[PDB]
């Protein structure tokens, strides 16, 4: 089966570089297999060599629609900062350059 | 021998999209497949204001790995020579969406 499917899962959030208190936190991925075929034939042009020589289709498991989420952490020399995210509520299916 | 990301064969009519030209058939390839890897998308966490691009992605694509430039000489209703260039496919492979 392993269609594009929503997944959830946990994580702690730390900054890359401060020092912080790491906090945890519920999170959803997209994740699976779309049906449809991927493909790509050639265009043809009258006019130059096309940059782009190419027409495709290809589907890819992507976020529907997701909620955005604010995250302060407890970071060192009493600093609080913010982290912004976006929570996936649904996948799908979708062309790879819309 | 699945269905999977691989060359397939089609003859195809070149014509002008515009003019009336006396068509010519040619020999084409393209691409058509199911890759094996699973596309994903996850959340990326920022500091910054929110950012414009919020997930980072894997999908893979049957796209053409190497490819030959062909030229073709159409003739024209106006005693006019127009010459098309398209992308002979020589084989294919999976390839991530971005680049
Ligand atoms: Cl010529």
């Amino acid at each position: 089966p392993r269609r594009c499917m929503r997944h959830h899962y946990v994580d702690s959030i730390s900054h890359p570089l401060y020092k912080c208190s790491s906090k945890m936190v519920l999170l959803a991925r997209c994740e699976g297999h779309c049906s449809q075929a991927s493909r790509s034939e050639p265009l043809v042009s009258f006019s130059t060599v096309l940059k782009q020589p190419f027409r495709s289709s290809c589907h890819c498991c992507r976020p529907q629609t997701s909620k955005l989420k604010a995250l302060r952490l407890r970071c060192s020399g009493g600093m609080r900062l913010t982290a912004t995210y976006r929570y996936i509520l649904s996948c799908h299916c979708e062309e790879c350059n819309s």
